[PDB]
């Protein structure tokens, strides 16, 4: 009757795991741009998923809307991104996703602590990471068509777990639930949402809907 499911921690890099240690114990004012990169990463999804279906037409197989939705959760205090881009695979998660540091990352650590905001770090590629400006878990389910789908979540720590997703099949793309902090709870209605996405992401080439209950 039970079903015992395979599962594997990872730890991330040292400079990552400082970095989200920075980031969350550190007071910043212009965290709302972490819906700026986190859309910019969807949508770059989109973009290889859109490159990918013009030398490929099956890659749409697994669906054929291309756009981003955004679920905030008032009971569960989550806001959850769904998009339908191409997806990644174990290997990018692991190797392209959460472990993304590089010979050079300690200037900016340092630089935030010297008052530098998120925003200018984001541009390292590590605007992923922002996520946990407002949320203090983040889960990404995502599924690539050459691979299967997958589960990863993490608390920071400096560990993270993943594994093959048994839940609801996405067919293709990603999913960000970001788990809000209780101090950053009013990004759960639209009138903040939408007021960072329109002024932040509205130069978007693909189209985004809000779910709001």
């Amino acid at each position: 009757p039970m079903e015992e499911e395979e599962v594997e921690t990872f730890a991330f890099q040292a400079e990552i795991a400082q970095l989200m240690s920075l980031i969350i114990n550190t007071f910043y004012s212009n965290k709302e741009i972490f819906l700026r990169e986190l859309i910019s990463n969807s949508s770059d999804a989109l973009d290889k998923i859109r490159y990918e279906t013009l030398t490929d037409p099956s890659k749409l197989d697994s669906g054929k809307e291309l756009h981003i939705n955004l679920i905030p959760n008032k009971q569960d205090r989550t806001l959850t991104i769904v998009d339908t881009g191409i997806g990644m695979t174990k290997a990018d998660l692991i190797n392209n996703l959460g472990t993304i540091a590089k010979s050079g990352t300690k200037a900016f650590m340092e630089a935030l602590q010297a008052g530098a905001d998120i925003s200018m770090i984001g541009q390292f590629g590590v605007g992923f990471y922002s996520a946990y400006l407002v949320a203090e878990k983040v889960t990404v389910i995502t599924k690539h068509n050459d691979d299967e789908q997958y589960a990863w979540e993490s608390s920071a720590g400096g560990s993270f777990t993943v594994r093959t997703d048994t839940g609801e099949p996405m067919g293709r793309g990603t999913k960000v639930i970001l788990h809000l902090k209780e101090d950053q709870t009013e990004y759960l209605e639209e009138r903040r949402i939408k007021e960072i996405v329109k002024k932040h992401s509205q130069f978007i080439g693909y189209p985004i809907t809000l779910f709001v209950e």
